[PDB]
């Protein structure tokens, strides 16, 4: 919901990476599975920081049974995982559903 953007496949990843890079633009990834309890406390952060920081960041979620070979390339062991990505590659992460965490690590990054 809010202003995530659901990724698909490798291609709408890589395609999405390519734009927060033009753009010059974070992107804060949630990867993400209906089967994590934590996941699913934290998600409806996630979507109102994605309405709340609309225009500023990007941000994408990846449900690692969609897209097994995205996961598997961004090294994901525990969930929710959050990635930062700049210019194309990783930059910053969180591990774990503290809204505290999320809320200040969009912050910094939007800065």
């Amino acid at each position: 919901g809010g202003s995530v953007i659901v990724i698909d496949s490798k291609a709408a990843w890589d395609a999405q990476l390519a734009k927060g890079k033009e753009e010059h633009k974070p992107i804060v990834v949630d990867f993400t599975a209906t089967w994590c309890g934590p996941c699913k406390m934290i998600a409806p952060l996630f979507e109102t920081l994605s309405n709340d920081y609309a225009g500023k960041v990007i941000f994408l979620k990846v449900d690692v049974d969609a897209v097994a070979a995205v996961a598997e390339a961004a090294g994901i062991t525990a969930m929710p995982t959050f990635h930062v990505y700049k210019d194309g590659v990783k930059a910053d992460d969180l591990v774990g559903a503290s809204q505290d965490k999320l809320k200040a690590l969009v912050a910094k990054h939007a800065a």
